């Protein structure tokens, strides 16, 4: 009752506690998806024709 | 009536003297489009982008 809300609590800290490790392995994700912030260059389009 | 119809034959003639005359003028327009027959280059992107 109390105690399964209190229980309920502490896995909210658990559930903050997932969503902690998940971070550095999506950061990893991030650093793959971080090369670009706008869209890609018109400068290789000759290398790709050319090819 | 029958001559109505030779003059036909004759304003066909005429027609054809009209597809004549319009080839040319045409033909210059047709210079200024000659330019692209397949989708233009993707090397002046830089440029414009640039501006």
């Amino acid at each position: 009752a109390q105690f399964v809300r209190n229980l309920a609590e502490k896995a909210p800290v658990l559930v903050n506690a997932a969503v902690t490790y998940s971070k550095p392995r999506l950061a990893t994700f991030w650093h793959y998806a971080k090369v670009e912030l706008v869209p890609p260059t018109p400068a290789e389009i000759p290398t790709a024709i050319q090819s």
